[PDB]
C-alpha cells in the first residue's frame, strides 16, 4: 500500500546502505507475493517462519521461468530482515 513500503525503505537503507532495493522495486515484489498467494498483507513480511516457503517458491519460479527479477528483491529484503531479527 504505502506506509509499510516506506518502513521497509528506511530499514534496508540502514542495513544494506546505498545498495538497497528501490521503492519502485519494493512495490512490484509486494504485489507479486499477494497474487501468488504467498502473502495476504503488507505486514506479512514480519513473519520469519513464512520466509522459507517464499524463497523456495521464488527460486522455483526463477529457475523454471528463467527470471530472477522478483528473486533479487526478495534476497535483498531477506538479508536485511534476517540481520534485523538476528539482534
Ligand atoms: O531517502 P532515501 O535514503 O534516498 O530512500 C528513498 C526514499 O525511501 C524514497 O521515499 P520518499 O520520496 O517518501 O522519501 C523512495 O522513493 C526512494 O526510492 P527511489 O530512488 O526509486 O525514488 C528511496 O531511495
Amino acid at each position: 500500500s504505502e506506509a509499510v513500503i516506506k518502513v521497509i525503505s528506511s530499514a534496508c537503507k540502514t542495513y544494506c546502505g546505498k545498495t538497497s532495493p528501490s521503492k519502485k522495486e519494493i512495490g512490484a515484489m509486494l504485489s507479486l507475493l499477494q497474487k501468488e498467494g504467498l502473502l495476504m498483507s503488507p505486514s506479512d513480511l514480519y513473519s520469519p517462519g513464512s520466509w522459507d516457503p517464499i524463497t523456495a517458491a521464488l527460486s522455483q519460479r526463477a529457475m523454471i521461468l528463467g527470471k530472477s527479477g522478483e528473486l533479487k528483491t526478495w534476497g535483498l529484503v531477506l538479508g536485511a530482515l534476517k540481520a534485523a531479527r538476528e539482534e
